[PDB]
């Protein structure tokens, strides 16, 4: 997952 906002979360977990 990402520091986007919102976050985002492309697996478990990047």
């Amino acid at each position: 997952c990402t520091a986007s906002i919102p976050p985002i979360c492309h697996x478990r977990w990047r």
